[PDB]
């Protein structure tokens, strides 16, 4: 079976048994708590076709975040503007965090990945040798000692959350390496079934493949993991649409050149093979 | 199906098509990486039963833990000794901290839970005041905006790890209200499937009850979510053992007084009712 029917399946739980919630901001969600899904890495790149997913952004975010980056402009610059509604002075005052020049993003996953524990200042700060670099970690781990069981990035320190633009989805991501391929679990606290979680599960299987290569294994799987996995009311319409659909065989995802670290990739290594996916959703 | 069946399929499915690896201390596991299951906590209490499982311990230690303690001696003074072997001069010395008093864990669950992100000291050492204390974090959450995505405890901290006797199994649990119930989920990193996980399902089921409690809700499921799900060699024959053994019926748990916040249960405060376990089985 199709591994994207997980996904549709997931949808169709929420729509059929999820429980309606207003919180205190008075938004309602339909949602479930605790799923898992596995998406295979080996002969396909799991990025689904039941609608087009903005690839573009999964891959300038991701390589973002990877070099520590908290400011939403050098995303920006880039042409990825998503994390430019969090980023604007606006958004901050309305967070309580008036004092911020437009672009700083306070410490999130950037700065988790790369300084956990350090002391955040501005998106401007050089914070060279401060911290706990969990991607140097991981990266030495899988390298030598991959049977390990604490290969663990975790993106959430609650010391930090208030001075976050938004508290991560993504709470962590654990690796498994075996017989040759690597694998991923993660887990995520809170899935936008509509706007977030197809994006999602590309994010981290991406990761995945770009361990892999600089590491010299081959990707295995990746375990998706939610917490609080929801639906918004206004997105319920657009998604019966989408469950009409059927899915199209994955892409496959090749890499273009010989690299070495994580921090060398760039958006143009990557190559994604034979993506025929359904029409954008806007949600 | 009994749900104590999702657990013996796991020992099956690992025994199955785990993967044959050794570890940096050589010792060998078979091992299978992302599992999930789900025990209702509505009508009983998920204490499982194809052996028997040492509820005193799982109490004496998760009270330890929740009251921020870091010292082994404390938990060995109540009778529950798990822990004195890694709180041992001779462990912590083995650990590379030699400098250690006798039971001092350095930043583990307890510290953690209370006070993440302090600068630990030492056992001895008061920390009122420093650090993030997640435990007050998720009874504000779940009593004043239950609805809420972020109501987590996380006891993951990387730039800790080399001061722990033992790095965390268990990183973080969320919670989640709907209906009038409390539901938990907990990612485990680790599970010693023979040794460990029986006890852990307790653990946070246990937790689970509490939060319920205090914040006047019932409980809900206990989702267990798993990362590298293992079985040690030397437990295989024993396990074979327990995998002959049919379930009985979960226990009940009951809380025998109003408690209003979490530091205040005591042991005294639990009464499990008819826990009917096959015997104890010992492992390595």
């Amino acid at each position: 079976p199709h591994e994207e029917l997980q996904y549709l399946r997931q949808l169709r739980e929420i729509l059929c048994r999820g429980s309606d919630r207003l919180d205190r901001t008075g938004i309602g969600t339909l949602s479930l708590f605790g799923m898992q899904a596995r998406y295979s890495l080996r002969d396909h790149f799991p990025l689904l076709t039941t609608k087009r997913v903005f690839w573009r952004g999964v891959v300038q975010e991701l390589l973002w975040f990877l070099k520590g980056s908290t400011d939403s402009r050098e995303l920006s610059r880039t042409g990825v503007k998503i994390w430019d509604k969090n980023g604007s002075r606006e958004f901050l005052a309305g967070r309580g965090l008036a004092h911020r020049r437009e672009g700083d993003l306070g410490p999130v996953y950037g700065f988790q990945w790369r300084h956990f524990g350090a002391a955040y200042v501005d998106a401007d700060a050089d914070y060279t040798g401060q911290g706990f670099d969990q991607l140097s970690y991981i990266v030495d781990l899988i390298k030598n000692n991959p049977h390990d069981r604490r290969i663990i990035m975790c993106a959430w320190n609650p010391a930090d959350l208030s001075l976050m633009a938004l508290p991560p989805c993504h709470l962590l991501c654990q690796f498994y390496v075996a017989d040759g391929e690597l694998s991923c679990q993660l887990y995520q606290r809170s899935g936008d079934m509509g706007l977030g979680v197809p994006f999602n599960i590309a994010s981290y299987s991406l990761l995945t493949y770009m361990l892999a290569h600089v590491t010299g294994l081959r990707p295995g799987e990746f375990i998706h993991t939610l917490g609080d996995a929801h639906i918004y009311k206004t997105h319920i319409e657009p998604l019966r649409l989408q469950l009409t659909r059927t899915p199209r065989p994955f892409p496959r995802l090749e890499i273009l050149r010989s690299v070495s670290s994580m921090e060398e990739f760039t958006p143009d290594d990557f190559r994604l093979v034979d993506y025929c996916p359904h029409p954008t959703i806007r949600m």
